């Protein structure tokens, strides 16, 4: 009986990967015409799903780098239980499959890694466990800080054993609306042992930065009620990198790929030169 993605569509009709848990994974590939520059994996964030990064995407490709992404297991149109995982580094073993499978095609080229919240986590992990193979980091507002009064009660509840306000994501209405009838997010409240698994990435993270060494680029917006910007400066401080660089948006929210267009156009346009920069 053919595989099927959880909204019922065959994997043989599209693009995937199969991860070394037999499940399959849906990617997305945005190719220049020409001979690539440098090769970019999208990491998404908890709840989401590859295609939220098609206008990013596009940008990237415009510049003669070849995108790639897949969604995350338990996401999007990839298998698993819906935003279930059985420890963190599954996610970031799946990105290092799908980046030594695209550099044995495309040999020789730089790899840099984007990353928004969770997807940020995943790609400081992943950076983390290469130092010195990835040429550089694009993060937005990633997942590095855990309340402590959340942390303590998910211990205790995974020891017995609600969904967010959209309004906290953007400001940009439009973008709250089209985020609220997207299919392939999962806007559900969060699983006490992903919940977890989120809190070990988080200690991951902590750990990490004495060794992370990759160059990044940081932005981070300052009213963001999911990621504190207290993280991003913390980030700045503790990342062993010798090129780093934070962006702080006065006012912005969460997504700052998809907040008021200006915020967004900046967005955009830094992740642009940020990149061109070190693929030239
Ligand atoms: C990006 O993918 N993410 C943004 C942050 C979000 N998140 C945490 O880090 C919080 C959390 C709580 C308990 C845990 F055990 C583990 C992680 C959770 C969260 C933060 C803020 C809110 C909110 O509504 O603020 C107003 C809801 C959930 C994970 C995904």
């Amino acid at each position: 009986s053919p595989r099927r993605t959880p909204q019922s569509i065959p994997y043989q009709d599209l693009p995937h990967l199969v991860n070394a848990d037999g499940q399959y994974l849906f990617c997305r590939y945005w190719a220049p015409t020409g001979t690539p520059k440098a090769l970019i994996f999208v990491s998404h964030g908890a709840g989401e799903h590859s295609g939220r990064y098609e206008e990013l995407a596009r940008m990237l490709m415009g510049l003669d780098l070849l995108v790639f992404a897949h969604d995350h297991v338990g996401h999007g149109q990839s298998e698993g239980e819906r935003m279930v995982v059985s420890d963190f580094h599954v996610f970031v073993r799946d990105v290092l499959q799908h980046v030594d499978s695209m550099q044995k095609d495309y040999p020789g080229l730089p790899v840099f890694l984007l990353g928004h919240s969770m997807g940020g986590a995943i790609a400081i992990l992943t950076a983390a466990e290469r130092p010195g193979h990835f040429a550089g980091m694009v993060l937005i507002s990633p997942l590095v800080l855990a309340n402590p009064e959340s942390a303590t009660t998910f211990k205790v509840l995974a020891a017995k054993v609600g969904p967010i306000d959209s309004s906290v994501l953007s400001r940009n209405k439009t973008e709250v609306d089209i985020y609220n009838s997207d299919p392939l997010i999962c806007r559900a409240g969060l699983k006490v042992c992903f919940g977890i698994q989120l809190l070990n990435a988080v200690s991951r993270v902590e750990r990490a930065l004495p060794k992370l060494t990759v160059p990044f680029l940081l932005l981070q917006g300052s009213a963001d009620r999911l990621c504190d910007s207290k993280g991003a400066y913390l980030l700045m401080e503790l990342a062993k990198s010798q090129d780093k660089t934070l962006k702080i948006y006065e006012g912005a929210y969460h997504v700052l790929h998809k907040e008021l267009p200006e915020v967004t156009n900046s967005v955009f346009h830094e992740i642009n030169m940020w990149v061109s920069q070190r693929t030239a």
